[PDB]
């Protein structure tokens, strides 16, 4: 009896990219070591569960809306065993994130345990994007956030930043239906497909096609985060902002962590991780 798998043959052009990327997650969940609940928005497969395993988080409440992902961080968690400082319990919440926050602040608040006053942190990690289709979607996701929130509590983003992206696209000259490409050794390694019409950074509903890697030309579609909006409407929502940053602003601690893959990150490396950034943003 034999089950065979054939996967498409793959490089390893993305190994550096990839590893900076896990090491960005790494020292932001860091930052929220030991705390006794830690919302993440977006879990998915549970990518960053070993993170949050490793920070010794000790209520995780992981909130997706796809079951197919979600059965994905089921597996991760009971294969691969764990024993290290002191065990963290998994809420993992089925729900469209896109539902009225006030729902989906019951739902959360009725979780066994779960603190009246609120969670202290939320995490999510290029989620957020799903929302920014109008103004009513990001309301709602300042108001979610102040609802789980103790005060005093803590939003940990990461997104693509739109700002840079259009930046990135004017350019280098890219009208309404065209690609940048960023190109290695004659190979698309990046790509962004242009979707808008307006020349200016709209405050919601802007889409672009990312291209998927190692597919055949597979456009994915997703809306820029107007992370100056985003700030502003979670302003009027009573949270201040802590820190903005670009990803590319953690490469020389990322020398630290391996020097190996600091070296092979390729200059197409550097300006796409340029592209995506954090931020951090307290609840008054
Ligand atoms: C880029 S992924 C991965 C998120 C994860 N934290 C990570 O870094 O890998 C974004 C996730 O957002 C989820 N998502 C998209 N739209 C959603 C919605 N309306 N409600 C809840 N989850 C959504 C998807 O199921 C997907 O798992």
């Amino acid at each position: 009896s034999e089950f065979m798998y054939f996967a498409g043959a793959k490089t390893g052009i993305y190994r550096a990219q990839t590893a900076l990327i896990s090491f960005i997650k790494q020292e932001i969940i860091q930052k929220i070591s030991h705390q006794s609940w830690v919302i993440d928005l977006g879990i998915g497969k549970g990518q960053d569960l070993g993170r949050y395993l490793d920070a010794g988080v000790r209520h995780l409440v992981g909130i997706d809306k796809d079951q197919t992902a979600l059965a994905e961080l089921v597996y991760r968690k009971f294969s691969h065993a764990t024993t290290r400082q002191h065990a963290t319990n998994i809420y993992v919440l089925h729900q469209d994130l896109a539902e009225p926050a006030k729902e989906i602040s019951e739902k959360v608040h009725q979780i066994y345990g779960f603190p009246k006053e609120g969670a202290s942190s939320i995490v999510s990690n290029l989620f957020i994007h799903y929302l920014m289709k109008n103004t009513q979607q990001v309301e709602n996701l300042a108001v979610l956030c102040h609802k789980l929130l103790q005060p005093g509590g803590m939003v940990w983003f990461t997104t693509m930043l739109g700002e840079q992206v259009l930046e990135l696209l004017h350019e280098n000259r890219i009208e309404l239906n065209e690609v940048w490409e960023a190109r290695e050794n004659e190979v698309v390694k990046f790509a962004i497909k242009r979707l808008f019409k307006e020349d200016i950074l709209q405050e919601t509903g802007q889409e672009i096609g990312v291209l998927l890697p190692f597919s055949n030309g597979d456009f994915y579609n997703e809306y820029l985060v107007n992370t100056a909006f985003l700030i502003k409407i979670f302003k009027h929502h009573g949270f201040s902002l802590v820190q903005k940053q670009s990803f590319k602003d953690w490469i020389p601690e990322f020398q630290n962590f391996s020097k190996s893959l600091y070296k092979i990150l390729t200059e197409a490396d550097k300006t796409w991780t340029s592209l995506f950034g954090f931020i951090c943003l307290r609840k008054n």
